[PDB]
This record gives structure tokens, sequence and C-alpha cells, in this order.
């Protein structure tokens, strides 16, 4: 029953909405979402978990392109990507801006490490997927208690979803952000 927890139920949500296929789902931790696009990234990891150091941030990077060299001899891919999204109440204490502008490379894979944190959710949160509308995690519905909601929300989502992508076939609407911004000294 966290904050977090709500907000991490709710964006399996959006993206399995949004056509991302549900790789693993069912971990109240952890959930892999295939990209539909098939873009430069391959999947997408949700991970719920808090990170006191910068120390256990990239530690976890070490662990996921392992398991991402897994993926990569099922996807063919000469290089594999994954982008990594830490729910997280706070981020750590110390130097992890670094590790959120570095891409971690281990062999052929590629991992793009983010973080939303509750201290500044509502933006951090569009900040990365900004195919999630901040009105859906309204202040008097983003509760410790409704993450339990969250999760049943899902489940119930997950099937739907399979009845919405039927209708998705009628494309009618397209866009795109372009939000660029990278850093330089």
């Amino acid at each position: 029953m966290f904050l977090l927890e709500y907000t991490y139920w709710k964006i399996a949500a959006h993206l399995v909405n949004s056509g991302y296929g549900v790789i693993q789902a069912g971990e109240s931790d952890e959930i892999w979402l295939e990209a539909p696009d098939k873009s430069s990234h391959d999947l997408v990891r949700l991970y719920k978990h808090d990170l006191d150091f910068r120390q256990e941030m990239v530690r976890d990077i070490e662990e996921q392109a392992e398991r991402v060299e897994r993926v990569r001899h099922q996807l063919g891919r000469r290089r594999m990507k994954l982008l990594n999204v830490f729910f997280s109440t706070e981020a750590p204490v110390d130097d992890w801006e670094e590790i959120a502008k570095k891409t971690f490379e281990k062999g052929t894979v590629s991992v793009e490490p983010a973080i939303v944190r509750g201290t500044m959710l509502r933006d951090d949160l569009q900040a990365v997927f900004p195919s999630f509308r901040t009105e859906d995690c309204s202040e008097e519905h983003a509760s410790f208690e409704n993450a339990q909601m969250a999760r049943e929300r899902f489940l119930s989502l997950v099937l739907k979803q399979e009845e919405q992508r039927k209708t998705e076939a009628a494309v009618f609407q397209n866009g795109k952000l372009e939000r660029e911004n990278l850093y330089f000294q």
C-alpha cells in the first residue's frame, strides 16, 4: 500500500492499453512491456523499488543488462535496448543525477535508466510517460490505499484491452511531442 505503488499499476494500465504487449505481468514490483513500435527500444521495465544510494541504482542496471542478454537471444537483434523506470518515493541521496544522464551499455545491451520520484511525481511521470495523463493521477485519487484498487483495475483492464485492440485497428489519430533537451558543458 504505497503512493508509488498506485502509480506503478496505473502506468502498467496505460501502457498495455496503448498496445504494449505484457511480456510478464503479475508481480507486484516488476512488469515487462514489449515496445509495440519496435523502435530502438525493444521493451520497458517498470520497477517498484526505493533507492537510498546511487550505488544500488547502478547495481540494478548491472543485473537488468544480464536479464536482457537472455531476451536479446530470442529477439535476434544486434543490440537490445531496455527503458528501465524505477518507481521510488524519493531519489537517492547523492549523485543519482549522473545515472539518469548516462546510457548503461554492457556488451550488446543498452539500457536507459529513468526514475520517477514521489517528491515531484506529477511532472516526473509525464516526463517519462507523456502518454499518461496527470489528471488520471489526481491527488484525491492517488493514495496509499488506492494502490490496492489500482491493481484490481489493472487486472480488469488488461482483459478489457483484448476488446480494445480490435476497435483500435480503425486508427484515426496520430500525434508526437518532440521533447529534446540533452546537456552539454
